[PDB]
Formats: structure tokens, sequence, C-alpha cells
RNA sequence: CUACCCUUGGUCAGGUUGAAGUUCAGGUAACACUGAAUGGAGGACCGAACCGACUUACGUUGAAAAGUGAGCGGAUGAACU
RNA sequence: CGGGUCCUAAGCUGAGGCCGACAGGCGUAGGCGAUGGAUAACAGGUUGAUAUUCCUGUACCACCUAUA
RNA sequence: UAAGGAACUCGGCAAAAUGACCCCGUAACUUCGGGAGAAGGGGUGCUCUUAGAGCCGCAGUGAAUAGGCCCAAGCGACUGUUUAUCAAAAACACAGGUCUCUGCUAAACCGUAAGGUGAUGUAUAGGGGCUGACGCCUGCCCGGU
RNA sequence: UCCUAAGGUAGCGAAAUUCCUUGUCGGGUAAGUUCCGACCCGCACGAAAGGCGUAACGAUUUGGGCACUGUCUCAACGAGA
RNA sequence: UGAUAUUGAAAUUUUCUAACCCGCACCACUUAUCGUGGUGGGAGACAGUGUCAGGCGGGCAGUUUGA
RNA sequence: UGCAUUAGCUAGUUGGUAAGGUAACGGCUUACCAAGGCAACGAUGCAUAGCCGACCUGAGAGGGUGAUCGGCCACACUGGA
RNA sequence: GGGCGUAAAGCGCGCGUAGGCGGUUUUUUAAGUCUGAUGUGAAAGCCCACGGCUCAACCGUGGAGGGUCAUUGGAAACUGGAAAACUUGAGUGCAGAAGAGGAAAGUGGAAUUCCAUGUGUAGCGGUGAAAUGCGCAGAGAUAUGGAGGAACACCAGUGGCGAAGGCGACUUUCUGGUCUGUAACUGACGCUGAUGUGCGAAAGCGUGGGGAUCAAACAGGAUUAGAUACCCUGGUAGUCCACGCCGUAAACGAUGAGUGCUAAGUGUUAGGGGGCCCCUUAGUGCUGCAGCUAACGCAUUAAGCACUCCGCCUGGGGAGU
RNA sequence: CCGUCGAAGGUGGGACAAAUGAUUGGGGUGAAGUCGUAACAAGGUAGCCGUAUCGGAAGGUGCGGCUGGAUCACCUCCU
RNA sequence: GGAGGUGACACAUGAUAUA
RNA sequence: UACAA
């Protein structure tokens, strides 16, 4: 869905520390670019329900991810929050 | 006159119901979905004008060679003129 | 003011033209044809009988002639 | 108009009853729109205070005008149309279905023809036959015509 | 068994079709040749001269009930032409 | 539906073009979806039409359907 | 205690203020204000049942019963005071 | 104090909410847990002891028992709560690899059917035997060409991929998942999963296309006592596409998911490390100990040994009514 | 004496529940009367599952699936 | 030798217990 | 064998 020269740009962006790419935020990030970009591919291919598999996975990962950050420290939940186009 | 049609005009008191859309709100990964408001559709509803003619009474050397009285059907439509 | 001296609709008619025993039928250009389009005036007074028409006051339109 | 209340009559024909506005409340069935104004019930006058307190009559939408309602069956889906002047209907039409013809100077139709309609359309179109919303469906026979 | 091209499927049925006939049974009535529900013995239903159903609609046809009444028992009085 | 006339030219049904036809395009008459001519294109001795013939023909007509 | 082949219930309802009321606190009652309260940890509805010490059974864990004796509650032909 | 491969019993399969359960260590707490104190658990009853009834029933007296009870003082291992560390579980990054995983659009070869044309003549076809059927108006056969739909020989393999259903010509585009190695990173972020939400062979249904082959129904021909069949000749829906619906199968390994542990031998698929062999991951098969089983059998891909969660069973018929 | 609240009663339409109803449907049991012979053997067309359709009936046929299918082949595996 | 994949005319019927 | 037909 997505290629390394995009999934790097955004793990700079979202890294809380250099030579992070394991935090919450790096993954939940790179999560939330895979599923709009399968969401992407979905509008034009409608019948794709093995695909569609795929995504739902992701947004069950990203959720929990989710769920860990909140409960661990909600202000970096809710800064990670509105910098995605995320609601809860 | 009447039937149908052509071209060009005109007319339909007021009430009632509340389609599609839209917006806001919930809701979703994205759609579906839901409620409120808005909206004003229909050979839609009730009912004057108007167009009819279902029942009944009267009239039957008529007021009238087809009518009158009382109700009755349609009444934004395949409407009436 | 309504109509004509303006416009076209349906329709009718139709120089030439096409068709048809005859008589005639159709039709092109064109023409006629309002129920539609265009278009300059109002208020008051007055008679037995007419009135945006007569009369009074105040206008507007088209055309003509002269100064411009 | 006593008492009765469809005993009348082919048949409740005619008449009586209902009726406005406001608030409650509303079934089977359903194509989910409806059915529905379902049904069934409450309130309306006048005066005073700011929802209460009063006043009067037999009666308060005090007149006139203003749906009767329910249960079940046949037929037709429905709005519409018809025998001007004894029939308005279950008849006609209808949206929908199907069959069939028609390649365009189309087929079909009018006309002797010319000229036209079809159509200034072109098979998702046009004409003709039958059926008649919608739902589930539409069996056998091609010997004869 | 005979014959035919083939001998009626689903559904429906005393039916806008049933002659016998007021068929028979049940319901409704005190009493029902009509009505409703069944049976099938279909004189002589039957699948686009469509079959069977169907919410909504009807001045349609048919049976029952409430309300209501001079329709009636059974007529009487009054107003007007 | 056939013959024949309009109706010709070569092979052995095919070919050709020149009669006939075009509710085919462009041009002129001409401010014209008629018509007439001109040029292309299509079609073509077919079609259309005349005469003759056979067939179908309640679409329509005249009649009959006894005592 | 059953039943989810019972999933929505409540509008004095839930809270507040005030007054009234009671032996007493309290929506216990009323007035006004707010829209709460309950429920899948089973609300609500229907059905069944007086509850317990005890009693019967069982190795026990359990299962079954509430006559007699004792404690508590409710009732006194039905319903309201 | 039971089960679910074949006896009744694993939802067809995902995703996921509540709930249940949850790796290592340190500190802390004290809800669970443990341990005393106090109060209370009436009397009668039951049980033990003793006394009175001639005995016994029975009666009486004294004890014991019965709480998931409350209040209060201690303990701190385990479960829970708080805080802080950890990297093994789980994710990420990086480096490789394999795949009929899915969706869309294109290209191609064989064959079937139909159509045309040329040659060419008497049957072709079909069965147990036949007949129906097609054919002298030229079939069938043969050669060439065209139309159209459907399906992809060989490769092809207890081979591969997918959660399952399923997926097989080739090409491009879009896209899902898995495996191996590494040990950058996060630091338990996990497992399961009622309700729920999705996917789900074939048949079937709706709308609209398409229609080669095959083929329910149906027709004819046979067979047969009959033949509403099996066989033959045809043939409609359907089989194909798109978009909706349906939600079921012996949807099967008749075996729910997760995690760990427990002899060997031998094939095969995709990798890795070392010297064709040895070692090692992850799949996929066969054989076979221990163990399990009623037996059959299973056996590191358990039906063995264990812990967590879910689903399901409780004689047959009636009745999945 | 007047008004608010007030049981019972009456009116109304619904909800629910139990009884019964011409007729009607399927089931169980009893007996084997009748018609066939569907399954069990390769049961004489292997059977079974879902679905569709047809038929006096058991059942037939189509499509997909399963082996919980007999007999004989050609291959992979194991011994 | 044993498994797993692969492929390959017609024949109706026979009551109850007790066996 | 006792039955059934
Ligand atoms: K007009
Ligand atoms: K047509
Ligand atoms: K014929
Ligand atoms: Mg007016
Ligand atoms: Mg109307
Ligand atoms: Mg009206
Ligand atoms: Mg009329
Ligand atoms: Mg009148
Ligand atoms: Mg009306
Ligand atoms: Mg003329
Ligand atoms: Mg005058
Ligand atoms: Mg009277
Ligand atoms: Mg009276
Ligand atoms: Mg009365
Ligand atoms: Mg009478
Ligand atoms: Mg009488
Ligand atoms: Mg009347
Ligand atoms: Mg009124
Ligand atoms: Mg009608
Ligand atoms: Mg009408
Ligand atoms: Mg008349
Ligand atoms: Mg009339
Ligand atoms: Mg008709
Ligand atoms: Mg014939
Ligand atoms: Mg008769
Ligand atoms: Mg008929
Ligand atoms: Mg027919
Ligand atoms: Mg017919
Ligand atoms: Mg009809
Ligand atoms: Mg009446
Ligand atoms: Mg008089
Ligand atoms: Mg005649
Ligand atoms: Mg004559
Ligand atoms: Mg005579
Ligand atoms: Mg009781
Ligand atoms: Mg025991
Ligand atoms: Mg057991
Ligand atoms: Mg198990
Ligand atoms: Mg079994
Ligand atoms: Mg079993
Ligand atoms: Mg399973
Ligand atoms: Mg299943
Ligand atoms: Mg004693
Ligand atoms: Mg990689
Ligand atoms: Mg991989
Ligand atoms: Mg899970
Ligand atoms: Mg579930
Ligand atoms: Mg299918
Ligand atoms: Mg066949
Ligand atoms: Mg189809
Ligand atoms: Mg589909
Ligand atoms: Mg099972
Ligand atoms: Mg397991
Ligand atoms: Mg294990
Ligand atoms: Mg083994
Ligand atoms: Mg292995
Ligand atoms: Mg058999
Ligand atoms: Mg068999
Ligand atoms: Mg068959
Ligand atoms: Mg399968």
């Amino acid at each position: 869905a997505i290629s390394q020269e995009r999934k790097n740009e955004i793990i700079k962006e979202y890294r809380v520390h250099e030579t992070d790419t394991g935090s919450p935020e790096v993954q939940i990030a790179v999560l939330t670019a895979e599923i709009n970009a399968v969401n992407e591919h979905l509008r034009t291919h409608k019948k794709d329900h093995h695909s569609r598999r795929g995504l739902l996975k992701m947004v069950g990962r990203r959720r929990h991810l989710l769920n860990y950050l909140r409960s661990k420290d909600i202000q970096r939940y809710r800064e990670l929050i509105k910098s995605l186009g995320i609601r809860r």
C-alpha cells in the first residue's frame, strides 16, 4: 500500500526519540497511512474481500495500540489523536 | 350541436397530509444505519367556485322536446374552459 | 380606447411546379390569418339620449417646415 | 308526535342520526405509504382575578352551515372513461406483461396519383394482436387450420 | 380394454359457472330458498378470450350489526302551494 | 407470380454502362427541405409503368338461403 | 423461585426548593423548577410461593418439604374508610 | 465427580465488544487469603453425657454443633490495587525469499457448436440389441474461412496459497497475508470471546445482458408384468457476466482457539548457518515408542501431559416438527 | 350546603390467558390388508449431504460436496 | 507386501411368537 | 409346535 520512502517519512515525523521505530506513536502513524491507502484501494475494488480482511486487522491493531497509549500516558495519546485525523 | 385533434389564451375559496433531497446530532476504518429540524412531492385527502349526473322526490297537454329540490362523484389534473 | 395603414401561430391560399377521364387534388417562393407579440392620455365637468371621443386643465407619439 | 324501534320493504327506499374547532385515544391486515377522521371518549357560554374563583339556563360550535360508523363476501388493482335523452357498471382505458411485424422512400395508415401521417423519429424506435397494478405462477397436444 | 394430436398439472370449486337444488354439514336468527365457512357428486372451473390471491381504492354488487328514526304497528295535528 | 413492351452491350448465372430510377450530395435558377437543369455517387437493363395471364382475396359489393 | 419463545420500564417518575403532614426521616403529599431514575450484574411483565428454626434423604457435597412445636409477617365474607 | 474423531456433543469461517484469564523482578497496600479477640447466631430439635419414667418410646438437665455474620488486633507468600524496573510474549524497524492469496482490465492456443465454400457419395449416429433422430433437396467424412460462448492440455506433485468457502493459460495495474534471518526499537501493548458485525460451495431468487457445451423439467425411442427410472435422440430453466438477495452442505481432519512440555526414523515445500553432507527455522506427508483409547486407532501437524477462554451434549421416536 | 381527592359500578377499544368449533393437517401406536421394492452385498443405477424440480408411493433427475463406496488399473509414500 | 491419489438384456416376492 | 390364510 505504501512505499518504504513514504513509511520512513512517517517514522521520522512521529518518532518519540531518534532511532525509535517501535513506539505506539510510530506504529499508529504508519498503520494510519496503511489503513487510508487500502481504503483508497477498496473504493474502486469494492469486491476485494480478501484485502478488506487485512484492513480490518490493521484497524484492530491500531485500536489496541491506541488503547495501550491512552492507558499509559493520556497526554501523549491526546496529542497523537489530533495529529492524525483520528477520533478516539 | 356533438367526437377527436391543431394553434393560442384563461380559471381552480380554504383546510389537511408530509415523498425525495438537505442540515445538525449520534455512529463507522470507510461506508451502511438511526433521531431531530428543514423541505414541499402526489392522475394525494376534506371541501366552495367550476365540471359532472349516483339516489330520490317533483314534473310527465312541464316553467323545461331531458328540467327542478335535496343529498351525491371529481375538484393541480388522463382537470375545466 | 378596440381593429386597419405593424408582426407572425394553427389553418387557409398559392406565381411557376407535381399529379389526375373531365371536374379537379397537392404544393414552392410568397400571401392571408389573433385567441398571442408590438404600439402615444390622463383627471375633472357636462346632456333627455355620447363621452379616455365633447368641454376644461395638463400631457405624450409620429410626420412636416424654419431657427438651430 | 305517546309506546315501540326496520316488526316496513325486493331492498332501511326516504327520513332520522353524524357533522365545526381543541385535546386525549385508535384494531385486523399491509405493497410499510397506508388502513385513519379507524373506532371510542372528553372541552367549548358569561364575569372577575392572573391556571384559579364565580354567574346563569332544559340546553353554551344555544342560530345557520360542516363525516354516520363497524364486521364480512363477489367483482374490478388504483385516479380516469362510457350508452347527449331509461344502463356509470363487474363494461372501456390504464401502468405492467407477452407475441408479432418493421433496416428506413421502414412496416402500418390516407390518397387514383402527386402529396402526406409514421417522423424532422431509426430496433432502448414505430405499427398491430392478446392480457391487464402487484405477489406466486402460467401444465399437456403441432393430428387439423 | 378402445381411441386419440393429446386426454386437465398447480390452484380453485353448488362458484357472476351447479341442471337436479332450498345439494349436505357447520355458523349467524326464535324462525335464513339469501349470506359466511366447509365437502366435492366440477349437468357444464382451470392457468395471458390468463389461474389463484391480494393492502389500498368504489355514488359497484351482496350478507350482518350499532346508532337512528312516521319505513311500519297506526295514524294524528299544524304551516304553505 | 409469369410473359411481353419500354430494353441495351459482352461472356456463360456473371460482367459492363448508356436508356430507366434515386423522400442521395454539391451548384445555379433563387433570400426556396417544391420543381427544373448541371456535376458526382448509388443502382441498373433490374426496378417502375402499360398490356395480357394464373393465384390469393367477407377487406369490400350484389344477391340467394323452398313449401 | 421459574420463564428472554418476557427487553425495554417509570413522568411523583428521579433530584431540588418551599409549604403541609407524621411518633418519626422521607415524593409521604402538594406547588413550582430541572430531566432525571431503573435494566443484559436481567429491569419490567407473567406465573408460582407466606419466610425461618427446623423436618426427610444423602458418606458428603447436595436434593426435597414447611403438617405438628417455636419466632416473624399477612389476613378475618369482598372492597373502601 | 462426566463428556464432545467414529457412540449425543466443536458454531462453516473471520473480525471484534463486554466479560473471564494473563510473563519476570523490587517497593507498597491490605480487598481476597490466613490467624487471634469480642459480640451475636433464641428456645425446642439433631449428636454426646447424665437423670426420671419397671424397660423403651418419651421426658428433663449439662455440653457440643451450625454464619458466605459483624466489629476489632496481627501476618504478607499467593490473587487483587498503586509505583518502578525488565525483555523472553506480542508488536515495529531493517535484510532476504516463496506463493493457482484477492480485485480490475487486456492478450493468446487447442477443442465443441453453428454458418459459408470446395471435393465427394450413400449412409451417419446410437445401443446389450435397437429404435427415435439427421441424410440423395447432397448428410456424415474431408479442406479452408468466419461467428460466438465457455474452459484453460502439457506443466501438475499426500506440491503451493488462503480464516474458511475456495484459488490453475499468459500480461499489466491495484492490494492482503505468511515464512526466514537480524536484534534498531516499544516495553506485557497478550489469549479467548457471549451479544455483535462480516465472509461464506452449489442450487435458488430479482433486474439486465449473454447463450457455445452440458442439462433439472419436458418430448419422443427403448427396456420392463408395469418403468412416472436407469440407456438412446433432442431439449427449457439453469450452467456464464454485472449488480442485489439468499446464508445453507458429509461447509469433514465428522478433531474450537491459545500456550508450553514429551523417543525415534523417513519423504517433500520455502529459507538460514557450517563443513554433497551436518545443523537449524517454518510448513506438508508416511511409519512408529511412551502415554491415551471401548476398540478402531492417535501419537511433536496428539486423540499424550497440562493451564486459560469460548461453543456444544445428557436415551430413541415425536422433531429440527 | 358547596367543590377537590375517593371504593364499587357503568361505558369503550384493545392486550393477554383457558375452554370449545363443521372441517382440516400431520404424528404415534396396534395389525399386515393392499401396491411396489427405496436402503443394507458393487443391494443389481455406490450411498449419503445441501438445493432445485418431477412423480401413486417408496423415490427419480440436475448442480456442487463427502467417503461414512465395492471391483480392477497407472502413480507418490511406507514397511 | 501394505496404504494414499488417479483412471476404468433381464432376476419381483416370501405372515406371528417361539429357534 | 401353537398359530394365521
Ligand atoms: K385550450
Ligand atoms: K412491439
Ligand atoms: K401446423
Ligand atoms: Mg376570480
Ligand atoms: Mg386528487
Ligand atoms: Mg373533494
Ligand atoms: Mg358525460
Ligand atoms: Mg343538484
Ligand atoms: Mg373520495
Ligand atoms: Mg395549395
Ligand atoms: Mg347611456
Ligand atoms: Mg314516535
Ligand atoms: Mg318518545
Ligand atoms: Mg332504540
Ligand atoms: Mg322484515
Ligand atoms: Mg312483511
Ligand atoms: Mg338513504
Ligand atoms: Mg357546526
Ligand atoms: Mg375500477
Ligand atoms: Mg372512479
Ligand atoms: Mg342514458
Ligand atoms: Mg344514469
Ligand atoms: Mg381483459
Ligand atoms: Mg406437422
Ligand atoms: Mg343445465
Ligand atoms: Mg374461463
Ligand atoms: Mg397456455
Ligand atoms: Mg388462454
Ligand atoms: Mg382478469
Ligand atoms: Mg341510518
Ligand atoms: Mg295552503
Ligand atoms: Mg356480404
Ligand atoms: Mg337489386
Ligand atoms: Mg311455411
Ligand atoms: Mg398462596
Ligand atoms: Mg451420592
Ligand atoms: Mg456419560
Ligand atoms: Mg474439546
Ligand atoms: Mg452416525
Ligand atoms: Mg455423533
Ligand atoms: Mg470446524
Ligand atoms: Mg453446517
Ligand atoms: Mg421412657
Ligand atoms: Mg522484506
Ligand atoms: Mg513470505
Ligand atoms: Mg480472538
Ligand atoms: Mg458468536
Ligand atoms: Mg450459482
Ligand atoms: Mg438425456
Ligand atoms: Mg441468471
Ligand atoms: Mg453474485
Ligand atoms: Mg458438527
Ligand atoms: Mg488444543
Ligand atoms: Mg499442544
Ligand atoms: Mg502412528
Ligand atoms: Mg515437521
Ligand atoms: Mg433396491
Ligand atoms: Mg441402489
Ligand atoms: Mg425424471
Ligand atoms: Mg469441501
